């Protein structure tokens, strides 16, 4: 584990600083005015080894139109390249895996919707992004990090449509990493 792990906090210490500045320089900041007014940060759970779980990528060569959020005001379409069957709480688990159009820089945006969802954590959902050392095909395998799972946009952001999640993503399972984040304040 530790000499995989310590690789996982290398790429992470990088991570976690480009993901926040991502939330306040590339985008302006899509916590509310109200929100952020006595927080401020893209709400991030705290790096967890137990919620990093390993899956096996099975890739679709034929993808259909998912819509999902984007960082621009706006809602995008995906494509349904890949699904990730891992385990999680006892059992086989599965999140799909889309890409914008014809995305190569390693941007799978996966969507999963939990216990905490709306009652430990805001409402939609949590959401997810991994960005692999190589392009995934049927048979590779990919490190799914729900303790890295960011704020979305349409959560904090009512101006932004609400992606649209198959109910295959929607694990019966709680994901509890980190500090959580009080909807109820």
């Amino acid at each position: 584990m530790d000499e995989d792990t310590e690789d996982w906090e290398t790429q992470l210490q990088a991570n976690r600083d480009e993901k926040d500045r991502f939330f306040s320089e590339h985008r302006q900041s899509p916590i509310p005015p109200e929100e952020r007014d006595d927080f401020d940060g893209l709400s991030y759970f705290d790096p967890d080894p137990d919620y990093r779980v390993e899956a096996t990528v099975t890739v679709h060569e034929t993808p259909e139109s998912v819509d999902l959020e984007t960082s621009d005001d706006r809602t995008v379409r995906y494509l349904h390249v890949a699904t990730l069957s891992f385990d999680l709480d006892g059992e086989s688990r599965d999140l799909h895996a889309f890409r914008q159009a014809a995305d190569e820089s390693r941007t799978l945006f996966v969507p999963f919707r939990d216990k905490t969802t709306g009652q430990q954590s805001y409402d939609g959902g949590r959401y997810m992004e991994l960005e692999p050392d190589r392009d995934l095909s049927d048979g590779d395998e990919i490190t799914l990090d729900f303790n890295l799972a960011y704020s979305p946009f349409c959560a904090y952001s009512d101006t932004f449509s609400c992606p649209l999640p198959p109910e295959s993503n929607w694990l019966e399972t709680a994901v509890t990493a980190g500090e959580r984040t009080d909807l109820e304040h």
